[PDB]
């Protein structure tokens, strides 16, 4: 295991439909090897000037670090918001087979 | 996009009412571009030697590393307990656009 | 506070009941100061061909960076898996004595 060869990304949606519309295809195309979706939570943050608390969905993507520039470039193809969340976290250690295996199902087309 | 420059922070609390409260106070501080509440989570450890659970909500805050400091003297002060629990992870890639924008709406 | 020496680990549990075995066991055995189930995740991944969506329970767990691999070692062995998912995330930052904490009770 390589550190930081693996990341862990987030990305936020409006609700859990378009969220698994997103999961399901990040992972068809091989730009993430899971995705875990985290239903209900709200949002809280600024917007023109006044707090908002919208309900939303939050992703947690485990992909290869490489890989993250056009996972996030394909989540900006399709969001609904015009400026999505996408953040992407540092693997550093984990089980060496599931890494691997992020490796593998994510690799070379 | 500078690697690091933006961390997401996360932060237990005892219930939704107080956990929104802080939610809304680090926002409008500028302390924070953005928080996520995750409700109905259960979390154990020990006290003073034996194992509890409690029902909690975790915080999830999108903010400038550099402010991480004040966020969380924020965050201690305003308190239910005493040793408040907050952790930040760098973010090391993602969405420049949002991590731009991050930066402004917390800007100095 | 050493940068990194605190990290943060996820690993998804297929239930409530095992996360919380499982996390009851490592909190007792001292390779994690805190953890925190988050319920009622789906999983999406493609297996045999298509696209599965599981539900879930994720289990994010506080503890020393160098007590990693034999909290993962343990998870391995006491998991239904066969390949549980378990990875971690360097804590760079956070609330000093929370983080004094997390290392005292897990202390070497």
């Amino acid at each position: 295991y390589v550190p930081g060869s693996v990341s862990a990304a987030f990305v936020t949606c409006p609700n859990e439909k378009v969220a698994k519309e997103i999961a399901r295809a990040v992972v068809e195309k091989r730009l993430a090897a899971c995705v875990n979706l985290i239903p209900q939570i709200t949002s809280i943050y600024e917007w023109k000037g006044k707090i908002e608390e919208d309900s939303e969905v939050l992703m947690m993507i485990k992909t290869q670090s490489s890989l993250v520039p056009a996972l996030t470039e394909f989540v900006r193809s399709v969001h609904p918001y015009e400026v999505a969340e996408v953040i992407a976290l540092p693997v550093e250690q984990g089980n060496p087979p599931y890494l691997h295996w992020v490796h593998q199902v994510t690799e070379s087309v």
